[PDB]
């Protein structure tokens, strides 16, 4: 297999008043792609937490957030993992030299 498509990283946040700084699509009632309900980064914004840490990519697949996965959740439901997260947020990720067309 491709293995060397992707990789994982475990990247952990702080979150101050400027805000974790990143924007995620996808989920089961709203596949970015047909056939794929994955939560994928779109955008990361300048002066966020993710942006000053620099490990966040955009395009990656989002797993795993606190150890909640991600896998076959409602677009809600994986924002609020986010949403409802205190100060430290830890993220599973998988970094993909792919982007779906």
């Amino acid at each position: 297999s491709m293995d060397y498509l992707v990789t994982e990283e475990e990247i952990n946040l702080t979150r101050g008043p400027s805000g974790l700084g990143f924007n995620i699509v996808g989920g089961t009632d709203q596949q970015y792609v047909s056939n794929d309900s994955g939560i994928y980064v779109s955008r990361i914004k300048e002066n966020g937490a993710a942006a000053l840490d620099g490990r966040l990519q955009e395009g990656d697949k989002i797993l795993s957030v606190n150890g909640q996965d991600l896998k076959n959740l409602l677009h809600q439901d994986a924002v609020d993992l986010f949403r409802n997260a205190g100060y430290a947020v830890s993220l599973r990720v998988q970094h993909r030299l792919e982007s779906s067309i």
